[PDB]
């Protein structure tokens, strides 16, 4: 689980989305697995605007918050799952780092701030979709 808190927005994973996020949806993107909802407090994340390829993310499955190196945004293809079936998944970086299921919305950062969300997995790798170059999150 997790959520990004950046002004009057809330991100998740678009497989997470609970009823009141749907209901008050701003904008959702099946292929990148997010969803942004309206909230009514002001958040106090900040969205990373940058080309950084080295952070830090959230893992809990271990309560750890581990550094890695990660690679550019790209269109990936992503197995079958309970909540989508196999297809591509467009936006997404991948690291060499533990991830499970239950770790999708954790935060991936840099310096400059949130980069993105865990939203893939596997085999020693795991996957964030990048939320960077959604500029409106900064504004209204
Ligand atoms: N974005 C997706 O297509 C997700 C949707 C939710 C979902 O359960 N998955 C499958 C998945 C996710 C993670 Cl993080 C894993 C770690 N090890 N194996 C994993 C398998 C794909
Ligand atoms: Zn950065």
């Amino acid at each position: 689980s997790g959520a990004i808190y950046v002004g009057n927005y809330r991100v998740v994973n678009r497989h997470l989305a609970t009823h009141n996020d749907w209901a008050n949806l701003v904008w959702e993107d099946s292929s990148r697995d997010l969803l942004v909802s309206s909230t009514t407090a002001q958040g106090c994340d900040t969205i990373a605007r940058c080309d950084c390829q080295t952070g830090v993310y959230y893992c809990s499955s271990r309560r750890k918050h581990y550094p890695v190196s990660f690679s550019k945004p790209s269109l990936i293809f992503v197995e079958a799952s309970e909540y989508y079936p196999a297809r591509y998944q467009s936006h997404l970086m991948l690291a060499v780092g533990h991830s499970e299921p239950g770790d999708c919305g954790g935060i991936l950062r840099c310096q400059h701030g949130v980069v993105g969300i865990v939203s893939t997995g596997g085999n020693g790798l795991v996957g964030f979709a990048d939320v960077r170059d959604l500029l409106w999150l900064d504004e209204e």
